[PDB]
């Protein structure tokens, strides 16, 4: 192992949800024992991982959205599409979210992990953040993340990706990451009701009847993402005040200041409990099976 010691960071939040979107039932409610002992099992499978691919330091990376989204104060429509679906469902939304931040909290307490949770702050945030400093700081270091999409951080030296959901390693330096990135920008990436530089903000979220997205040349695109100067010179200026927008929407170097230090110094004055915590934590919890596999954790 090496001085500077190689850091995992764990897309956590995505990781557990898709696995209780497997194992809990629609139509019945769900419970704090349910979620804690979902969280627990999914924290000791993805730490071996870690441990025998040779990163020691885990940091768990939360996405809490208890009160939104920082880029939501920013841009108001951002992710509004995805709460709209979860209204309607008969899956217990509700009851997930209040038992996963009480969980997320006895971590905190008693578990020897670094747990990145803020509220209103993401997970992609923590990653990325993170990996910026980590990487400057010489460590080696492994993302475990099923879907992530990461490769804004191409230019790290030392940044790998495990899937856990694919069982297979995740390209960061995709050939075509400024590229992929910029698309987005312009574009527009509507899963989080992020819109094309060529309507409205708020598109996604105000789009009336029959309305479309004008098209945009692809060679724009190429051009603007090899050179970024040529924003002012291929887009109008309308378009390039949309761009100036989608920047802090999409684009990880534009997280602001307050954002990624308040991440930073969260990082630094981080209080991690002793390991001996771990065993009164799940003997008060009730997790019998547990207290056996101490050293798995
Ligand atoms: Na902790």
């Amino acid at each position: 192992e090496d001085y500077k010691e190689g850091i995992c960071l764990i897309d956590f939040s995505q990781i557990a949800l898709s696995t209780a979107l497997v194992n809990f039932p629609d139509k019945e409610k769900i419970n704090l024992s349910m979620v804690r002992h979902l969280i627990l099992n999914s924290i000791k499978f993805n730490v071996k991982k870690a441990k025998t691919l040779g990163y020691t330091k885990i940091v768990l990376c939360i996405d809490n959205a208890k009160s939104g989204y920082w880029r939501r104060d920013f841009a108001y429509y951002y992710k509004k599409n995805r709460g709209k679906a979860r209204e309607e469902s008969t899956w217990d939304w509700e009851g997930y979210f209040e038992s996963s931040h009480k969980v997320i909290d006895e971590l905190k307490a008693y578990m020897p992990y670094i747990v990145m949770d803020i509220d209103k702050y993401e997970a992609d945030d923590h990653i990325a953040v993170l990996v910026k400093k980590f990487s400057l700081e010489g460590h080696k270091i492994l993302i475990i993340s099923s879907d992530g999409d990461f490769t804004q951080l191409h230019k790290y030296p030392n940044v790998k990706q495990w899937s856990p959901m694919h069982k297979k390693w995740v390209k960061i330096k995709s050939g075509s990451a400024e590229i992929d990135c910029m698309t987005k920008i312009l574009k527009g990436d509507k899963k989080d009701n992020v819109a094309s530089v060529k309507v409205r903000s708020d598109f996604w979220f105000t789009r009336v009847e029959g309305e479309r997205t004008p098209s945009m040349k692809t060679s724009i695109v190429e051009a603007i993402a090899n050179d970024r100067e040529q924003a002012k010179v291929l887009l109008t200026e309308s378009e390039y005040n949309r761009y100036k927008e989608n920047l802090v929407l999409i684009d990880f170097d534009y997280i602001p200041d307050n954002i990624a230090s308040n991440i930073v110094n969260y990082y630094n004055s981080y209080k991690l409990p002793p390991r001996g915590k771990i065993y009164s934590y799940f003997v008060k919890a009730g997790l019998s099976k547990l207290t056996n596999s101490i050293n798995e954790f």
